């Protein structure tokens, strides 16, 4: 009936209280992490605006970098598991999450309940990840966040052959030398990364709803390319900081249920 | 009994006359290619120092970029096939060739006769190739050919984790920043490429004699690393320009044999 979720970074602490797995009754965030007052201060804020007693919280689950440091807790669950679980709380019927990171990319398949089932990670190749985008940006002397908008007014599209990052880093200088329209080039870089991650998506199997996450997911152009490529509408929602603790309160709630 | 082999680049022309598939009776090279006098001038030189007549040459085989341009020829065979065939003529009992190129790497398996059987190419990834070496060199501000010798006096060995070129390009700047001994770092870069190509070698199957070819093969340090890694003595011979035509004269000779 009343469960708690804690997420303890190294730089921040976050917590959620959740009635009947349906109602966030309180939430808090503090800019202090593992080994500080931060997590204590989250609890005060939660217990104080609710008026509840420790006996009222049936289960606590904690996640985050410092989750192994924290004792008064019924369970420790991964941030990957937890975080996703919260994302589905935000967009129900989510079954496929796409996290293009700065140095990695992961596709996650989920339960009818929003619980991680299996997933694929790329951490070894620079292509089809964030850094692929740093590189190309530096070459045409532009800022990475300025990128998604340039690509809007594409008229043709610079098609690339190179799949490797290095090779490609030449191939755009060759298109640059000729002096093609940047909205054509940026459209063909986006297509690169899109084609890459698409393969991971292909292997794991699409199944809507399909949500996109990460810093890279704000690049509107990457999102379109990705959509066109997997052939499915893609949701890019706004995910709040307290999404990890949220997922934890949810797991802390499957758990309260099983005691009975 | 007397066969001829022609190799016609875009910048050069080369030819060989070969008695009984055993004796190079004459050879010539001219710095002019496809669409010039070059190939005519090779023939004169061959026919003139031999004193032979066109009737005496039983079969001609031609290979090279411009092999499709040349008519008076019994056959056209690939340069890959031909070139290897000659290398075995230089190092008998060769069964495994390793060509680390500037932008690619290939491992070739050969016949008991020195005839290509099957092979594996990497052309898509920058790691485990020439360019992997350009990159790292630029970073520590050194010339690529100066490389193999630095690595001789290695005392420890900078171990790398990154397999991707980009990722690694950071990882050496991190070892550089700390200021480790270059002979340790260069020893761990060599180990990178070595580990890469080793996989291709592993997949295709080692079988001596094992010969190493390419510009990259002069880097003595790469050769050691490669040896240690595949666990087999490696021959780095000196391969003359007229190796392609040589292999062609050899194929032109399996061919003379079959008419009878
Ligand atoms: S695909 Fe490996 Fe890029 S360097
Ligand atoms: S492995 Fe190097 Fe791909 S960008």
């Amino acid at each position: 009936m009343y469960t708690m979720g804690l997420d303890i970074g190294s730089t921040a602490s976050k917590g959620v209280i959740l009635k009947n797995g349906e109602d966030i009754v309180a939430s808090e965030t503090i800019s202090s992490g593992t080994g500080t007052t931060g997590p204590s201060r989250v609890l005060e804020k939660l217990y104080g605006k609710t008026g509840l007693a420790r006996e009222d919280i049936k289960k606590v689950v904690v996640t985050g970098y410092g989750r192994m440091n924290y004792s008064d807790a019924d369970k420790q669950i991964s941030e990957l598991s937890c975080h996703a679980r919260g994302v589905n709380f935000i967009i129900p019927e989510t079954r496929t999450i796409i996290d293009i990171g700065g140095q990695d990319a992961k596709v996650l398949k989920l339960d009818n309940n929003g619980r991680l089932l299996n997933f694929l990670m790329n951490d070894k190749c620079a292509a089809g990840t964030g850094r692929f985008l740093d590189v190309m940006a530096k070459i045409i002397e532009v800022d990475v966040s300025e990128l998604g908008s340039i690509s809007m007014n594409s008229q043709n599209e610079v098609s690339i052959s190179s799949t490797c990052t290095v090779f490609a880093e030449s191939e755009v200088i060759s298109h640059l030398s000729e002096n093609a329209k940047i909205e054509d080039i940026v459209a063909g870089i986006h297509t690169s990364v899109a084609k890459r991650v698409s393969s991971l998506v292909k292997r794991i199997g699409v199944q809507r709803n399909v949500v996109m996450v990460g810093g890279v997911a704000r690049n509107s152009g990457i999102v379109r390319a990705m959509a066109r490529e997997i052939n499915t509408e893609i949701i890019v929602p706004d995910i709040p900081q307290l999404t990890g603790a949220l997922g934890a309160a949810l797991y802390a709630f499957d758990e309260a249920k099983e005691s009975q």
